[PDB]
């Protein structure tokens, strides 16, 4: 083994040297470059490390790592064979073998005047192989951030001039004022007049350098890339269910014709109680005080028990708690609480054009959207810098910004946490007014930092000749999806909006801090509100925009549906008593109902919104059956009154129906207990029916009665029409509707079919205020970024292997998530991931750091390490001594010096065993709809189970979490379909055994009352999946009432219907519903008109205007089918 050099001897130029002629032996290298050669060359530091450099030498090859580092750093693979090269040469103990020494000077000592010799150049035997491999590992590396191939700047020509041997040869001549002295590369893999190539062994740019070492990318690589995605799925189906239904009409059909081919060929327990009830009436025909008195007893149990109106209505709790929406969010706080709130702007420049502007060195075209015209950033960074400056007070006390912000590096640095690509110069007109620019070019500006910092948006120095930082005052990173819209892939140069995001402090534990930060809001709000630029249109997020909106908007449609409600009960006064006798009751039986149910209510704390709508016309249920069992005793007049006239009319009709329709509406209300976030509205109706039953008992007919004996003239001509129309029905009936009840057959059939082959969630549209609105549009326009959270919480944490396991699971998460997609990009997550594994092992592979005291101190640097041999292994295991530098960090440590820091861990003492709770995160963007965030839930649900279902263990300890604004709030949209189906089932069977605590006629009345849950159904769910429909926690508790009011109907209509004294084919029944059909007119009729009042009447958004809409669309096919229904069930009997 030989030499040609060793030690450095005289300046080249520059600060350059040449190296000293040796020609003896490789010598061992002093431990104190031990450190270097490990670094630089490990593959020479094993044995004595024999070498033919010298520690000089060594630092010479580290301090010229620079530029390679600055094109190639990215892809370790391609730096790596170029290091080797530069070793050999350096260093190689057999460096005579393949280097020949062609050039010299002499060196003189200035001290001892002895004289050394320089090695002016040299010629280096490079085997042929080992060149075209460097190249291929390197040749698809992109620069720092550029469509340009790196080797197009470390070549001294353009990279598609580039090729392995000029490569070599340009980096080896002293021309490119770098290589201190030239070196002539000889290409060969085959020896040369006994020279023997330099030939290592070399890797790929798809191979790992070493353990800790991963492959290169994609992007800056090609063997290692591909493949793209191939996971989608295509379904459709529903034709099946139009053929069904055609079908099934034909069927119908061909009945009906096979009929007129036909045509043309040819209890006791119920008398006792009624009797029972007579007999009570007719003791308590003999005195008003006591009815009065309980209702009086009435008056203050209900009032009584309203006692603290506290009747509740905020914030956002509605989706329920216990199971797994609420644990699961409880469990996230007991880790970290309140995640946190934002405020969120969405700001375009209307009245600006796009631009472009040449990069040095480039010069390439890249436009710049509107919103990254140099001026417009001035004005939105003016519009930022008065935002922190927004003051609100609260009591005496004054509320910032910084009291209630995120501010990441507090105390240290109070700096509030802002995401805006005017973080990128430091929330600084100056510094983004900078430019070093001369007569020739302008080499650095605003446009080169972006096009840096949207690439590596946590740097401490721009790479060009600005030299600024992309880190925000905050102290950490800022991604440029989420402070850019309008954008395609990532060109994010032509973004046509800024978003614009504040996080503040939910304060979801801490009552008198929320509503401080609440007050600034407020102020928020305002300031944007009046704002005032032509150059921006301004758009918003913030907090009361959707709680005062909903607060500030539903008020007017109050006067609407008041109003109606007036003119309703108004009519429902005239018909009967019409006079001042049966205003009274009913005034007093829709007050019972409601005061009596908030009583109940009010014994066990409850409240709500559609609570309003569901009691006040739920209490036409009261007022309907007490509307006519009155009316009916009005057509009364035999050889009795009073007396028997009362109990024989009463408990004769009132008796049985009432019963009966008391028993329908408390097994709706009643068995409302159901699990859900409406069981309290409902249960609390419920109840109030059995009161409202049992108050219209004795108080109604008593009073009714004990006052009931031009007013009468028309109280007389109103029951005559009433007969009339009874008549009228009758002789309809008595014709043959057969054709026309086949026809409402098939309208219910089309209807399940229409109404079961469609569905859908609910989304968010308040009425056109302004501050809701512009969210919405934004949301809408926006797109790639805004945010929600996947997070887990995970436990254990001490095996080194189940670190390394669960960092495998974590990566795999990211590239699911980054796949995923829909339509023209992801769906499901994002995305990506910033656990902190990859920081530990940042640390490991690098150094120390600056922490700087405040106010003052002395400055404080302490660490270490561990390599080399160690180094891989003290990153591959352990964890408490990483874990416990880790969380103490705000300062980085190599060519800068930054924050790069965070949280969710929280062990006791030096206990690293005991650390909780790691959390990773992968923002993802949707705003599209009810249905599409709930789709994107089920995916991240599913995505969970897969990860906790890959690699599990014992029993249970914590899983996967996903917390996102909008989950508790959609969590409810989930098992809305087992809802709709047990709600609805729970009803279905406690009418079918209601009907039948008087009866049983087993096919007879069962099928009758039973043939009515699902007749209305479908209507209610054509209308809702029809036409002007909808659907929501709301549209559940509006399909129950709608089956409550429908049992009322039938109810009435039947139980006198089917018994029949002197029965017959169809002429009793014919009988029986005209004395029911009267009634039938008279509520319902009422009713219909009042809800025209609220439906056909106007408003001020569409809140209420469906509401409102299908109930009185519900609520009348209901209705209509009451008597075909009735009459149809007839005839098939
Ligand atoms: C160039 O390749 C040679 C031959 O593989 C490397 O020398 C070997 O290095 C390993 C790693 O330390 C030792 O185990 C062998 O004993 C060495 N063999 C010989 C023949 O010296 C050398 O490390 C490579 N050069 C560089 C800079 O990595
Ligand atoms: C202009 C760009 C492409 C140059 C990129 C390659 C540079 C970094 C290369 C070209 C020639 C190289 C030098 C070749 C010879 C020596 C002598 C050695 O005893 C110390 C290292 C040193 C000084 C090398 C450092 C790296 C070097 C300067
Ligand atoms: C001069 C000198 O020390 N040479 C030794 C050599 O004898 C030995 O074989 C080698 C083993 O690694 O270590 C070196
Ligand atoms: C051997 C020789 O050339 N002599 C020189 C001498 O003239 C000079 O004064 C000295 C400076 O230190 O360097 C030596
Ligand atoms: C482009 C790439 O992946 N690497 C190339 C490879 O395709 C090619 O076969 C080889 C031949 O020299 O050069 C290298
Ligand atoms: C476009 C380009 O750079 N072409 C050069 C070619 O002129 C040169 O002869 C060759 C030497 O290997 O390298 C390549
Ligand atoms: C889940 C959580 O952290 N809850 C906290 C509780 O620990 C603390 O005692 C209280 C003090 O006001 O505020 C709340
Ligand atoms: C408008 C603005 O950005 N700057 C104001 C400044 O003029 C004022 O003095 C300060 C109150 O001390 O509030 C801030
Ligand atoms: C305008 C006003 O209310 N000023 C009062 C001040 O007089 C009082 O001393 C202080 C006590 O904290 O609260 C504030
Ligand atoms: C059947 C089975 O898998 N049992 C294992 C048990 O051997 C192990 O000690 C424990 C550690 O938590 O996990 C479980
Ligand atoms: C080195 O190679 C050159 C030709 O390039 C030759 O003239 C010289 O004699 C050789 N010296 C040695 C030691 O091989
Ligand atoms: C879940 O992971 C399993 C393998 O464990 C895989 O077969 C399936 O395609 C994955 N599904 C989703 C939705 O990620």
């Amino acid at each position: 083994q030989s030499c040609v050099w060793y030690g450095e001897c005289g300046i080249a130029y520059g600060d350059k040297r040449y190296n000293c002629e040796y020609s003896g032996p490789p010598k061992p290298l002093p431990k104190d470059g031990y450190d270097l050669v490990q670094e630089l060359c490990p593959g020479f530091f094993f044995g004595n490390v024999s070498l033919c450099c010298d520690v000089r030498q060594l630092q010479t090859l580290k301090d010229n790592l620079q530029l390679p580092l600055q094109f190639l750093s990215r892809c370790p693979s391609c730096f790596y064979n170029l290091l080797n090269l530069f070793c050999e040469l350096t260093c190689s103990p057999r460096q005579s073998q393949f280097l020949n020494v062609t050039a010299t000077e002499d060196y003189v000592d200035p001290v001892t005047n002895q004289t050394k010799t320089n090695v002016k150049e040299l010629q280096y035997y490079v085997g042929q192989s080992f060149a075209n491999a460097m190249y291929n590992a390197c040749r698809d590396v992109e620069a720092p951030s550029s469509n340009d191939k790196a080797l197009g700047l470390l070549c001294g020509k353009d990279a598609d001039a580039c090729n392995a041997t000029n490569w070599i040869e340009y980096m080896f001549n002293k021309d490119n004022g770098q290589a201190p002295f030239t070196i002539t590369p000889v290409f060969s893999d085959f020896p040369v007049h006994g020279m023997e190539p330099m030939n290592n062994a070399t890797k790929g740019c798809d191979e790992s350098v070493d353990e800790v070492t991963a492959p290169c990318s994609c992007q800056d690589c090609s063997i290692v890339c591909g493949p793209k995605p191939q996971p989608p799925p295509p379904p459709a189906p529903w034709t099946i269910l139009g053929l069904d239904a055609m079908y099934v009409i034909m069927w119908i059909t061909y009945m009906a014709f096979l009929l007129v081919f036909f045509g043309a060929f040819f209890a006791f327990e119920g008398c006792l109680r009624r009797l029972f009830t007579r007999w009570g009436s007719f003791c308590v025909r003999n005195p008003g005080c006591v009815i009065f008195f309980s209702l009086v007893f009435i008056t203050a149990c209900s009032s009584g028990l309203v006692f603290v109106r506290v009747t509740t209505n905020p914030v956002d709790l509605w989706s329920a708690p216990s199971s797994q929406a609420r644990l699961e969010k409880e469990y996230f706080d007991q880790h970290f609480g309140p995640f946190f709130r934002t405020e969120q702007l969405i700001i375009r420049a209307p009245l600006t054009d796009k631009h472009i502007y040449q990069p040095y060195p480039s010069g390439a075209d890249v436009p710049f959207g509107p919103p990254l015209d140099i001026q417009i950033l001035h004005q939105v960074l003016d519009l930022q810098i008065a935002i922190e400056n927004i003051t609100a007070s609260y009591d005496n006390e004054t509320v910032t910004l910084q009291d209630i912000c995120l501010a990441p590096l507090s105390p240290y640095n109070t700096n509030c946490t802002i995401l805006s690509v005017l973080n990128y110069f430091q929330n600084s007109h100056s510094v983004l007014d900078h430019k070093k620019g001369d007569d020739f070019f302008v080499y650095a500006d605003y446009h080169t930092h972006f096009l840096y910092c949207v690439r590596a948006p946590a740097s401490l120095n721009d790479t060009s000749l600005l030299h600024d930082p992309c880190l925000g005052t905050f102290g950490g990173p800022v991604f440029p999806w989420l402070v850019l819209g309008g954008y395609d892939d990532q060109n994010y140069n032509n973004a046509t909006a800024l978003v614009i995001t504040f996080p503040v402090n939910n304060y979801y534990n801490d009552t008198e801090k929320l509503q401080r930060a609440q007050a600034w809001e407020k102020e928020f709000i305002n300031f944007v509100k009046n704002y005032k630029n032509p150059n921006l249109t301004i758009s918003f997020t913030a907090e009361r925009s959707i709680e005062d909106e909903l607060n500030r908007e539903s008020d007017s449609d109050v006067f609407t549906v008041v109003i109606s409600y007036a003119i309703m009960f108004l009519y429902i006064s005239l018909a009967l008593g019409h006079m001042k006798s049966c205003r009274r009751l009913l005034v007093d039986s829709k007050v019972s109902l409601g005061i009596a149910g908030i009583l109940i209510v009010l014994s066990s704390v409850a409240c709500s919104l559609g609570v309003f709508s569901y009691i006040g016309l739920p209490l036409t249920l009261i007022v309907i059956e007490v509307i006519p069992f009155l009316v009916l005793a009005v057509g009364v007049d035999n050889i009795f009154i009073l007396v028997q006239a009362y109990q024989r009319d009463e408990r004769l009709q009132g008796e049985t129906l009432d019963q009966q329709l008391g028993r329908v509406l408390g097994e709706v209300a009643p068995s409302m207990f159901l699990s859900s976030f409406s069981e309290t509205v409902a249960f609390f109706l419920g109840a109030l029916s059995v009161m409202p039953a049992v108050h219209t008992f004795s108080l109604f007919a008593g009073l009714a009665v004990f006052i009931d004996f031009a007013e009468d003239g028309t109280s007389v001509q109103a029951s005559e029409s009433c007969l009339f129309r009874f008549f009228k029905n009758s002789y309809s009936p008595l014709l043959l509707k057969d054709w026309m009840r086949p026809i409402v057959i098939a309208i219910f059939v089309g209807v399940l079919s229409f109404s079961i082959a469609v569905l859908n969630k609910v989304d968010i549209g308040l009425d056109q205020s302004l501050s809701m609105p512009d969210d919405s549009y934004m949301v809408d326009y926006f797109k790639s970024i805004s945010q929600y959270l996947h997070a887990g919480p995970p436990v254990y944490f001490v095996l080194e292997e189940g670190h390394d396991y669960t960092s495998s699971k974590g990566q795999n998460m990211v590239c699911g998530g980054m796949g995923c997609n829909n339509d023209s990009l992801v769906q499901q997550i994002f995305n990506a991931a910033q656990l902190d594994n990859y920081t530990r092992i940042g640390f490991a592979p690098s150094s120390w750091i600056d922490d700087y005291f405040d106010w003052v101190k002395p400055q404080s640097s302490c660490c270490r390490v561990p390599e080399g041999k160690q180094r891989p292994q003290g990153g591959d295991f352990m964890r408490f001594l990483p874990m416990f530098l880790s969380d103490n960090p705000n300062p980085k440590c190599g060519k800068g010096g930054h924050a790069a820091y965070s949280s969710a861990v929280n062990i006791l003492l030096g206990h690293g065993t005991r650390v909780g709770a790691t959390y990773f995160m992968t923002y993802h963007t949707v705003l599209q709809t009810s249905a599409d965030f709930i789709d994107a839930l089920k995916k991240a649900r599913l995505i969970a189970s897969n990860v906790t279902e890959t690699m599990g263990i014992n029993g249970s300890a914590y899983r996967v979490f996903p917390y996102s604004v909008f989950y508790v709030f959609y969590e409810q949209y989930l098992t809305i379909i087992d809802d709709t189906i047990f709600n609805l089932g729970v009803s279905l069977g406690a009418i079918f055994l209601v009907t039948m605590v008087l009866l049983g006629c087993e096919l007879w009345s069962a099928v009758i009352m039973c043939a009515t849950i699902a007749m209305v159904l479908v209507n209610m769910f054509g209308v809702m999946w029809l036409w002007g429909i909808s659907l929501n926690a709301v549209s559940l508790v509006n399909l129950v009432m709608s089956c409550g009011i429908s049992v009322e109907f039938c109810s009435h209509i039947t139980r006198a219907f089917t018994v029949s004294m002197k029965g017959s084919r169809v002429e009793r029944a014919e009988e029986a519903l005209a004395h029911m059909g009267s009634s039938v007119f008279s509520g319902i009729t009422l009713t219909k008109f009042g809800g025209i009042v609220v439906l056909a009447f106007a408003k001020s958004q569409i809140f209420q205007i469906f509401y409102f809409r299908m109930y009185l669309a519900m609520v009348l096919l209901g209705a209509t089918h009451g008597l075909i229904f009735l009459p149809v069930l007839l005839s098939y009997i």
